[PDB]
């Protein structure tokens, strides 16, 4: 019944990804549904020189996580691994993982790329945290909405070498479907 | 309610493994416990040749997957994989895959080392698959009864460079509580 | 300078990968390189009535790694793992890993995909196995523009060279991909050669 | 020859293994090693109430890493990643991606756990990240026995050295587990003048 969308995002991909993963999840009844940021971790001046795009969701903490029936993590693809903004907020849930707060909670994640390459491996690598946590894995598979560069592990979005590309019709329907699919896994659980 | 406690074991460890987990899947009012292997690929002849331990669990076909609620896949780890004979197995369910059968259901593994090593990859790489097919996968965290090399992404035993170590005591209860934990899921869900 | 491109393939994507591959490979003087199969693991009857292709090159024995130098390892993607075949084959090489008999020798990865999901589990899954018998792992990361033999070559692809079957298996190699499989062999050769040489 | 031990480490496991690392490389003549650290992350009112260790060595930066011939990674093992503060650094690390800079140098990671699960995925999910740098990554398998400056050292880590903490965090690396990250420095150490010399 209650589903974070947790997301990291620099320059809006994964925040417009966010937003529909939300909708998704709202569609289901029986679930309340918020979207929240990490904290950005560079300093305003190295953000703004660097492009980004100024995020506006509210901040989560990380003792919050434990709230939530379920929680769909959002991370750009940074070499492979989820954003060291991502990382980092997660390295502050030791507390949380002593006590075992997450565990046997729903877990889901999409991504962002750009040039191409790595957003298995992104996805993946975030399960992994996941899974220490003891939370229960949720992939998309192949639903769903309905296939380019798409992959059964999550939603995902190409952004360009550029950065100038923004999410299709179609990879915001398959991030649509995730949202709504765990949602309602959710709700049979929670419900 | 229907849960598949489906393994490849040469030396039998695996097998002893697979019978743990039924028993804990056994103690949930509602599961349906069945246990079958792979077939056994290599001849007879190169197997007794290599020392194995035959096997007596019925061979499972892998279009009868789509009949249980959860399967969960015991391997040995096999240079940070899954075995061949698995691996063999599971690529003859692209029928399945197409089908969208084992869409949404329940999966979770378990693994056995020798020396040490690869264990952790076995497991997540068996997840990939999982994955391919839609199945939610289910972790094991860090409950469990209660933890030497334990991992929470599922059970495992070590047999030792020898072969000769047979599972521990507590080896079997996390295994018993992976069988029940999923069971209990599965049940929860289907019911 | 023995470089052996070792692979598996069922309708063909990965043979062509894999002589591409090779090909690039023969660019490096000093490089002596052999193509080779896996075994076949499911009975011809079967295979043929799948449409399998049937294929020309050597079958390998997993003794004979020991050999080479460089091995460049070729599977198609199967639910994000290597084949079976290619798994099946892996799993007798125990002997080879007590004796340490690949321990340090280049190791390289390529796969094939019908439409891309689980290429890049694959290739590292592929890696796991490399490293329990210690070689050195050889990605392709995204390779200077110039040393690709078809100019605007996208990258994409740093754990290995990829190609796109299509739903249908119907797809070929293009020339786009041909070219960075070309590339890794080229450069995993090189490399052979600069260490072995 | 230039060879960089790049670690992170919040109580001082990490940098004990990172010191045996550079203490193996300096055994290869004509190997010149360097051990730096990565910036810590949160402020030093949190490191010290947190009880964090401060460190000796030099704080990288991410140009620098273009300077190595080798570079040989260390990060605790933080949910089966490597450390955000490692993850943070390795985020900077884009224009010398955009430039090819790390492009086929020698890569190797190491790591330490509090209780053992997950070192193996922090491990290989480093190498993702080396591998989109297109860096050559050298696993230590299973070695030579008698490489080891320490007996009777038991295989089981493949992919990298290791350290047990303790769940308490106060346990120290044993002379067992300091012998296989000094190998790994004296290994990937030796790789890198073969290659640079
Ligand atoms: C240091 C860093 C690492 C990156 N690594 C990759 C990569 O591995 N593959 C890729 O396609 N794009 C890569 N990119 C691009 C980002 O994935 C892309 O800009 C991101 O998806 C944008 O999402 P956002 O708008 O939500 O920040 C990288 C960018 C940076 C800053
Ligand atoms: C080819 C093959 C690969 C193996 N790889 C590993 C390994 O990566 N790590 C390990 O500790 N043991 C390894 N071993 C040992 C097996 O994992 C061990 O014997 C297995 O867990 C026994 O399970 P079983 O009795 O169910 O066959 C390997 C054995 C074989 C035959
Ligand atoms: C059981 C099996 C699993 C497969 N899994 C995938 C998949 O993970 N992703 C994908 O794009 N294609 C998948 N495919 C398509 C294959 O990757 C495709 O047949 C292969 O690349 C063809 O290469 P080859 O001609 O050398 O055999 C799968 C095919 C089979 C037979
Ligand atoms: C947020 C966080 C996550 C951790 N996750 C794990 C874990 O995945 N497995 C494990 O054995 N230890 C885990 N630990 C323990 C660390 O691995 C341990 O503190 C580290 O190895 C100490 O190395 P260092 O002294 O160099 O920092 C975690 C610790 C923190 C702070």
């Amino acid at each position: 019944a209650k589903v974070l969308v947790l997301y990291y995002s620099m320059y809006g991909h994964i925040e417009t990804m966010a937003r529909a993963v939300a909708e998704g999840a709202s569609k289901v009844d029986g679930a309340e549904v918020v979207v929240k940021r990490v904290p950005e971790t560079m300093p305003p001046q190295l953000f703004e020189k660097a492009g980004g795009k100024t995020q506006t969701a509210p901040v989560a903490t990380p003792q919050e996580l434990a709230d939530y029936d379920a929680i769909i993590f959002g991370t750009p693809t940074r070499f492979g691994n989820m954003s060291g903004q991502m990382r980092t907020f997660l390295d502050q849930t030791g507390g949380l993982w002593a006590s075992g707060a997450l565990y046997g909670k729903l877990a889901s994640v999409f991504s962002s790329t750009g040039t191409g390459g790595g957003q298995e491996q992104t996805i993946t690598s975030t399960w992994t945290t996941l899974a220490h946590h003891g939370m229960v894995i949720v992939p998309i598979g192949y639903a769903a909405q309905e296939l380019r560069g798409g992959t059964p592990y999550g939603a995902t979005t190409i952004a360009g070498g550029d950065g100038s590309r923004q999410p299709s019709q179609e990879e915001l329907s398959i991030a649509r479907y995730q949202g709504e699919y765990v949602a309602g896994l959710a709700v049979k659980l929670n419900g």
